[PDB]
């Protein structure tokens, strides 16, 4: 809707910094709305989801296994893992490290799950593909959080990542079973309370994950509907603002607002 787009060209000139937008018919891929679709923003940590997307692929070849055990030592643990460092001793597996890098975002967690791929760079090829020659992951937590003005690095685009998490939502890439297992991941996230959840009626679906970085980086992904089924996709970024993260929020929430207002 119009004044959906409103809200974000409204969040752009008040933030003083570049918004991406794409709203996206979830059963037909039709676009509701986009704004900067083309442009690229740092996906911090939205990333993380493209990350167990690649995961879950591995497990489905057999490459993989959801239960596998993985130990770490203290000098693994970067700058935000709340999961991660409380299991030193007894390691984590694949599922619950992929639970710690969605759900509470855990940076740490989403390193360990990097390693078991190959790195950025083989994330990178992952995502090519499926189709995906636009995204991009480079480096590692924390620093792929850098939004250096202009730097492709660790970026999407809103029209990119929109069409990817489609496709690993409910594209023909992943099993039904890990498709499954990934929304239910995104539908468990506890690190997105401000953001478009805040708009979300009673009874409505929604599996998310968000982000933030350097330099007024901030961000969404989204999967939501009605009656408790999602039929929308939702991207949201932004970067180069000097605004504090409360306002950040609140834009977000503000156009999530105009969303549901206009669903
Ligand atoms: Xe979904
Ligand atoms: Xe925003
Ligand atoms: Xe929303
Ligand atoms: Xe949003």
């Amino acid at each position: 809707h119009p004044e959906t787009l409103v809200k974000v060209k409204d969040a752009e000139d008040q933030l003083g910094a570049r918004v991406g937008y794409i709203e996206l018919d979830l059963n037909s891929g039709k676009i509701l709305e986009s704004f900067r679709p083309e442009e690229r923003f740092p996906m911090m940590s939205t990333f993380k989801v493209l990350l167990c997307g690649a995961v879950l692929s591995r497990v489905d070849a057999g490459q993989e296994q959801l239960g596998r055990r993985i130990h770490y030592s203290q000098n693994d643990l970067v700058e935000y893992s709340p999961v991660t460092e409380k299991h030193l001793t007894d390691g984590m597996t694949v599922r619950e490290l992929c639970s710690a890098a969605i759900t509470m975002s855990d940076n740490t967690a989403a390193n360990l799950l990097l390693t078991t791929i190959g790195g950025p760079k083989e994330l990178t090829a992952f995502l090519h593909n499926m189709g995906d020659h636009v995204t991009r992951l480079d480096r590692w937590e924390p620093e792929l959080n850098e939004a250096i003005p202009n730097d492709e690095r660790d970026t999407t685009t809103p029209a990119a990542m929109a069409t990817t998490l489609r496709k690993l939502l409910t594209g023909e890439l992943l099993t039904l079973a890990s498709r499954q297992q990934l929304i239910d991941w995104m539908e468990a996230d506890k690190v997105a309370g401000p953001l478009l959840r805040s708009a979300l009626p009673a009874g409505w679906f929604i599996a998310d994950k968000s982000g933030a970085g350097e330099r007024g980086s901030r961000g969404i992904i989204a999967a939501l509907g009605p009656d408790g089924k999602p039929s929308r996709i939702v991207v949201l970024y932004t970067t180069g603002s000097q605004a504090t993260m409360d306002e950040r929020n609140r834009q977000i929430a503000e156009i999530g607002a105009s969303l549901i207002k206009h669903w």
